[PDB]
């Protein structure tokens, strides 16, 4: 179920929630990606130093579901996208939340958006991929969000 | 088997001819892909009016295969286009024909056009997604048509 | 699983090789694919002649595996490029290699580039299609190339 976004020099996977238990099947799957580092959205269910092991950074960044993030997080994640893709061309980010249909498709949308999308564009684009992307809470958000660049 | 086609703010799903057996699934499908409303551009082999109960609407214009689409068609399915990505953004149109090569695949194509990109694009871009897209007649069909809004 | 890459009047077929000595299913595949000509980048087992039999054209351009394609490949790459989409629009251009991972996604990039993207544009474009898409040795060579302007 891996949903893989590319634009411009930019490239996300977004996953679904593993758990100790599983994984191994989802380390296999991100290392097969070409993933470097993993930014956790949502609740831990697992232990991340098993993912440290590989050679997969991780950050975990949580916010409420539903709810919108917080403007460190924007921040932050924003930094992470605009030096990573330049220091380490070609790498892929994986962003993943529980469900994979609404915090970590909204992260990969607000990247969108700062490249360069209009809003609607953004949503479309990722929908293009993942059918239920967002709900009308985080559409509103996203419609109401001001970037810059 | 659903194709599906997205730029930039406009997002189709070219489905197939679903029959009264299927229409069930077909429906749930739909739903789950965004659609609130479809066109059925060939002869009518099912009933629509399970659809329109679902809360999906049902827009019947067919047109003969082969030949090109009438001005009138044309007209609403742009009109169509135009505000229903206007309305709600996010959504998706279904479209289809019988097999969805051809006049499906041609009105994607003119959205796609109108929406600033050249024939040859929208060709190519319709094919990564629907291997033998169109035929020679509805190549030349596409090549001297000139973009009106 | 065949690997396609479009953009934006170009289209491009990444192919292996031609399983069970049934080179049959090959050709039937890549007419459905509009496929009209066909560079060998490798060189093996290949009825080329059966190929042209059947209405594909050939061309015969090896390179070391890993090493850099020559000069005069390039440039017969990319004028046959420029040519044959202006020519025949919609066609596809097939590129076969023997693991397709290296020496053909790599002139794929070159006409992305050529295209008007950058580098990490083209290398991002076609890993989306294609996970291990580039060596060391390969991206590294992208980073230095410089299109002919």
């Amino acid at each position: 179920a891996p949903v893989e976004v590319t634009y411009k020099n930019m490239r996300f996977l977004i996953t679904h929630n593993p758990t100790n238990a599983t994984l191994n099947k989802f380390i296999e799957e991100l290392k097969k990606y070409g993933v470097t580092t993993i930014v956790r959205v949502c609740e831990a269910t697992y232990d991340t130093t098993l993912v440290e092991k590989e050679g997969i950074h991780v950050l975990d960044w949580p916010f409420d579901d539903g709810a919108p993030p917080s403007n460190q997080i924007v921040d932050d994640w924003l930094s992470l996208v605009k030096i990573k893709f330049r220091e380490e061309p070609g790498c892929c980010i994986a962003v993943h939340s529980v469900a994979g249909l609404g915090r970590a498709p909204v992260l990969v949308a607000l990247a969108l958006i700062e490249g360069g999308m209009k809003y609607e564009d953004a949503v479309q684009f990722i929908r293009q991929k993942r059918r239920g992307a967002f709900n009308s809470k985080q559409l509103l958000y996203l419609e109401k969000y001001r970037p810059k660049m």
